[PDB]
């Protein structure tokens, strides 16, 4: 545990983005059992979890990978489900409350 101020960092932001899924369907990786199909439409499925678990083994480098996995959650979400749907919802709020996130997080990041 050598702490670095990016990694501080991006646990941070981590934590203020999964703040902002209050019913915490984007914890956990979508229920494979649950959804026998996902993965036929969904190529790399992510959720916070799996970030948490990247960041923890050190596996993001960069704040752009970082997001490239947030927004994965987000677009998979939007691709798997109806419009109609509180899955498809919740994810457009997301991209736009993550996305404020994000934006304070990496103009933290480049003065770093
Ligand atoms: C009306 C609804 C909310 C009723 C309902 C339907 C299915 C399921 S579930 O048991 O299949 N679990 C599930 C599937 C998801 C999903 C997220 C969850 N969880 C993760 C853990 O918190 C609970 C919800 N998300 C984010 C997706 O984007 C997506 O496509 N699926 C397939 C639960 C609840």
């Amino acid at each position: 545990m050598q702490l670095t101020p990016f990694l501080i960092l991006l646990r941070k932001t981590l934590e203020q983005l999964q703040e902002k899924d209050t019913g915490n369907i984007f914890s956990e990786p979508v229920p494979l059992s649950e959804v026998p199909d996902y993965l036929d439409h969904i190529k790399k499925p992510m959720d916070f979890f799996t970030m948490k678990q990247n960041l923890e083994a050190y596996r993001y480098l960069n704040f752009d990978d970082f997001e490239e996995d947030f927004n994965l959650i987000v677009s998979n979400c939007l691709k798997y489900n109806a419009k109609d749907t509180i899955f498809y919802r919740a994810a457009v709020r997301l991209r736009e409350q993550g996305g404020a996130v994000l934006r304070q997080a990496r103009r933290q990041a480049e003065k770093m």
